């Protein structure tokens, strides 16, 4: 079971993603080299959802040279029937590693957040906000991070969501989403990394998950370790109030990632 693209014949591994009307496909070339084939039935898309998918599209083909830290696209092919996008397949996302991973080499876990911050500084020099990011939307190839996917269209799983990295203000929402709200998630991610669990993981239900995150009472275990750098970046993401929540730019500066 093969497919083309622009001519060029991939034959299918197997698969690693879906959502909606989508695929991804672990793919190898004529020459056996490998690659990550998203495939997306249009079918049944909306006018929307259709424009979601092509404007996806034209900033991921144009964000590529401002970044190494944003994954590849090599090519795709569109129709009315569908898309196929030819990108770079790497290691694995960064979900499956956590789980697979007792704990972390805290170089390597400084290591991954600079290239969480590079790639998504990237994106908001654009004007693009995320506002969905997961563990989920960042790729491991060759020991770096890069980003996957800019939140404009709908979301694949690797393989029910995930509402433990949603900021406090799209809760509120219910205008007011800005650059700070991915900050939050980027933070939740780092908490993560850290100590070896989301800040609410450990509260499974979901209604009351939703009421701590917003809760400005309800307060955030920040156990004591020996990066006091790294503690207090998280302290600083982790802000309720976004008004008062570090910046991109400011964190790109700060200690944790500047110093020794
Ligand atoms: C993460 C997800 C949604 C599947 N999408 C992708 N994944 C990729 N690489 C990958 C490889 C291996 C595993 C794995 N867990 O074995 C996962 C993921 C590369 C990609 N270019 C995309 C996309 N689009």
């Amino acid at each position: 079971q093969s497919m083309s693209v622009k001519g060029r014949i991939y034959s299918i591994l197997k698969q690693i993603g879906s959502g909606g009307s989508s695929k991804v496909f672990q793919v190898l070339n004529e020459k056996k080299q490998i690659y990550a084939i998203k495939y997306v039935n249009l079918e049944e898309a909306d006018n929307q959802t259709l424009d979601s998918y092509r404007n996806e599209i034209a900033y991921l083909n144009k964000l590529q040279q401002h970044s190494d830290k944003i994954i590849r696209l090599y090519d795709y092919e569109i129709t009315d029937q569908y898309i196929y996008m030819v990108m770079e397949c790497g290691n694995i996302d960064l979900n499956s590693w956590l789980k697979k991973k007792k704990s972390i080499d805290p170089w390597e876990r400084k290591s991954y957040w600079k290239n969480m911050l590079e790639a998504v500084h990237t994106i908001h020099q654009h004007g693009i906000v995320h506002s969905d990011l997961k563990p989920a939307n960042f790729l491991i190839v060759d020991g770096m991070l890069k980003l996957i996917d800019f939140g404009i269209a709908n979301q694949m799983q690797p393989d029910v969501g995930t509402v433990n990295y949603m900021p406090p203000e799209a809760i509120k929402d219910m205008s007011k989403i800005s650059p700070k709200s991915d900050v939050w998630s980027l933070g939740c991610i780092l908490y993560y990394m850290t100590y070896g669990k989301t800040p609410f993981q450990q509260i499974i239900n979901q209604i009351s998950k939703l009421h701590a995150i917003i809760d400005p009472n309800h307060e955030i275990e920040f156990p004591d370790i020996p990066e006091k750098d790294l503690q207090d970046v998280l302290k600083c993401c982790l802000k309720r109030d976004p008004k008062q929540r570090i910046s991109i730019p400011e964190l790109l500066a700060h200690p944790y990632v500047q110093i020794q």
